[PDB]
């Protein structure tokens, strides 16, 4: 009983490599009884009942010898390198198993015609995340027991064999992410009317969602996601009583959302989008228990409804890519956990929620491309979970919040092509984690404070076309991971610094269009990165460095400021010329005569 069962384990251990020395407990001073080996479990009369070898390391053939263990019913090899292909023979022994986990191993090859038949006890079966190959066997329709099967993330294909719809008892059935030829969904799969977990996503899936679907009245999870499936969303799915998933997105989906959507009390995530919806959000939301309405890239029109706002755990809200209109509902937020919102590319109006972030959970807000109008809420000063704002390309105006720059983990800041005025605070210096500053096209004023030379890890500083005035703070020119300066067309002044060699990582340098004055730095031709530099419409004078030769620039433009000498040789054909016109004071030297 102990000793038979130690003996069988102690062969299955032989059986296989075991780098990690996850089972030093099964031959260890042969005493303990195995019944407290790692991994296994036995039944009052201490027979070995489930051994459970998960994420142990264990790599070799599949081993067999367990299924000699009498009472063996629970086998787990979950996450380890059990390798080679599976054969008949392999479980010719298992037919006690009730459940066996193979999942995230190794294995290749078909599965075995067979394993029905040798295994007529199962439950649970997975096998899930392997290199599996050909067609699932038409012989797994004779499983008179089985409950959840996950053959997802193999490489099976052929299509999904209409006889699955005999194995009535199936609560779960997971195939997603496997090489199916284009195929519809088995009408037969209607037959499983127990299930509450169907998990097809990647399967190559055309056509319709067949209407046998509908007498599926007890699915929790419908994930449908990556496949072409054409036609409606069907409205059966809104009298689900206890559905908490929906999942669709990226598929071929028309029509419009069922208008009893609103009535889906338990769901807890839908995802439709990437699809071709036409109409409106359905209204009268009672969706009590949404986490999550990802809608995007769709073509639907009319408003955010009111009763969004009754979903008080409402956590992600994507509506990005429509058709949509009206104001946004002026509570939305105050009373919902708001993580990620991204309503981007739309027609949205009016003042932005001034409690979007009312719960201080707010780290997306993704706006871009509407017609959103005011100011931004002093609210949103206080936002301190934000991590991306992207305000782009609205009607905005005022004064930006004052704490709203020195949010403590804020990283992308984009602001650009609004009428937004004031002059950057010197409390930016509390945006520690700032990467991207994005406030082109806008109305600000004053000088560029020295504080942005304090954020190490700014990699984009891109101010053009404001009213920005005084100098280029010395400071700039110690960031070391700066990648984009842009501050044209402003009305900056003075010199650029001749010590420029902390612009390790500089790409970009574009000062076009303001009144600097001073020479071209040297070092400007040492910067190891630098493919754009344009300087024009200044007053640059004194002669152009040599070393700007040393760089490939797709563009070099320093027009319209008062160099003099020579134009370096490297650029003296007529294809630079625009590059250097308007500098009164300088020449191109050719055929031993200086030329205007
Ligand atoms: C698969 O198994 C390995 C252990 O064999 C797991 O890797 C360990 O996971 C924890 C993280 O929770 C780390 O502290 C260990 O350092 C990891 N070890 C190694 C070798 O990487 C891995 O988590 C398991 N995978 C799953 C999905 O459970
Ligand atoms: C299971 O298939 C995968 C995915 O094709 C193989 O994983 C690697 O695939 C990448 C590129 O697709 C290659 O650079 C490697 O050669 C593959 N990994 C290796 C050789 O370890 C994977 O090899 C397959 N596994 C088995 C056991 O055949
Ligand atoms: C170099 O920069 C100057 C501006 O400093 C460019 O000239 C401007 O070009 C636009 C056309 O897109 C006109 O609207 C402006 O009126 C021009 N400014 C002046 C002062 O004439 C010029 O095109 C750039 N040259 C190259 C080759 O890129
Ligand atoms: C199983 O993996 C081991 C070690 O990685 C290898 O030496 C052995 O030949 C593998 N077996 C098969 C059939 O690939
Ligand atoms: C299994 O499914 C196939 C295909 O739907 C069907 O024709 C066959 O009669 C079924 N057999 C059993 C035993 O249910
Ligand atoms: C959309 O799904 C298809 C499979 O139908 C996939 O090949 C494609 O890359 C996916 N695209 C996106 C953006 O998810
Ligand atoms: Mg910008």
């Amino acid at each position: 009983s102990l000793n038979q069962d130690a003996t069988i384990l102690r062969q299955a251990k032989l059986g296989l490599s075991d780098p990690a020395q996850s089972l030093s407990s099964w031959s260890d001073n042969n005493d303990v009884t195995p019944c407290k080996w790692l991994g296994v479990s036995c039944d009052a009369t201490s027979n070995v009942v489930s051994v459970d070898l998960s994420s142990f390391m264990l790599v070799g053939p599949f081993p067999s010898i367990l299924c000699h263990l009498p009472s063996l019913h629970s086998l787990s090899l979950y996450n380890n390198s059990i390798n080679g292909s599976l054969s008949a023979d392999d479980f010719d022994t298992c037919h006690n198993l009730i459940s066996l986990d193979l999942s995230e191993n190794l294995l290749v090859g078909s599965i075995p015609k067979s394993l029905p038949f040798n295994l007529p006890n199962l439950k649970f079966l997975e096998i899930s995340g392997n290199n599996l190959s050909d067609t699932i066997p038409s012989s797994f329709g004779e499983f008179r027991k089985l409950e959840s099967l996950n053959l997802a993330g193999n490489f099976l294909s052929g299509t999904i064999p209409a006889s699955l719809g005999n194995v009535t008892t199936l609560k779960e059935l997971k195939l997603a992410y496997n090489l199916f030829s284009p195929s519809q969904i088995p009408s037969q799969l209607g037959n499983l009317t127990e299930l509450q977990v169907l998990w097809l996503a990647g399967c190559n899936l055309v056509g319709p969602i067949p209407p046998s679907l509908s007498r599926l009245t007890s699915l929790v999870n419908l994930d449908l996601t990556f496949n072409q499936l054409t036609g409606s969303i069907p409205s059966w799915i809104t009298q689900l009583k206890t559905v908490e998933q929906i999942e669709l997105f990226n598929n071929s989906f028309s029509g419009e959302l069922p208008e009893s959507m609103g009535n889906m009390t338990t769901l807890k995530r839908f995802d439709a989008s990437m699809n071709k919806l036409t109409g409106k959000i359905p209204d009268n939301l009672n969706l009590l228990n949404l986490e999550s309405l990802n809608l995007f890239e769709n073509m639907l029109e009319g408003p955010l409804p009111e009763s969004i706002t009754r979903s008080k755990t409402l956590s992600e809200l994507k509506l990005f890519n429509n058709r949509l209109t009206g104001v946004l509902p002026s509570q939305l937020g105050a009373n919902s956990p708001l993580q990620y919102v991204d309503l981007s590319y739309n027609r949205f109006s009016g003042e932005i929620p001034a409690n979007v972030c009312g719960e201080g959970k707010l780290e997306y807000l993704i706006l871009i491309d509407n017609s959103f109008s005011g100011e931004i809420s002093n609210n949103l000063g206080k936002c301190k979970s934000l991590t991306r704002v992207r305000l782009s390309n609205n009607k905005l105006s005022g004064q930006i919040p004052h704490g709203f720059w020195g949010l403590p983990r804020l990283s992308l800041l984009e602001l650009s092509d609004n009428s937004f005025t004031g002059s950057i605070p010197k409390t930016i210096i509390g945006a520690k984690n700032l990467s991207n500053l994005r406030i082109s096209k806008n109305r600000f004023s004053g000088s560029i404070p020295n504080e942005i030379g304090s954020l190490n890890g700014i990699i984009e500083i891109s101010g053009a076309e404001n009213d920005f005035s005084g100098e280029i703070p010395e400071s700039l020119v110690k960031l070391k991971q700066l990648s984009r300066l842009d501050l044209s067309k402003n009305q900056l002044s003075g010199e650029i610094p001749r010590e420029l060699r902390g612009w390790k990582n500089l790409n970009e340098l574009n000062l076009a269009n303001n009144h600097l004055s001073g020479e071209i730095p040297k070092e400007v031709g040492i910067l190891p990165v630098l493919n754009y530099l344009d300087l024009s419409s200044n007053q640059f004078s004194g002669e152009i460095p040599l070393e700007l030769q040393n760089l490939k620039l797709n563009v070099l433009n320093l027009s319209y400021n008062h160099l003099s000498g020579k134009i370096p040789p490297l650029y003296a054909n007529k294809i630079y010329a625009h590059d250097f016109i308007g500098n009164p004071g300088l020449c191109v030297d050719l055929d031993g005569l200086c030329r205007k």
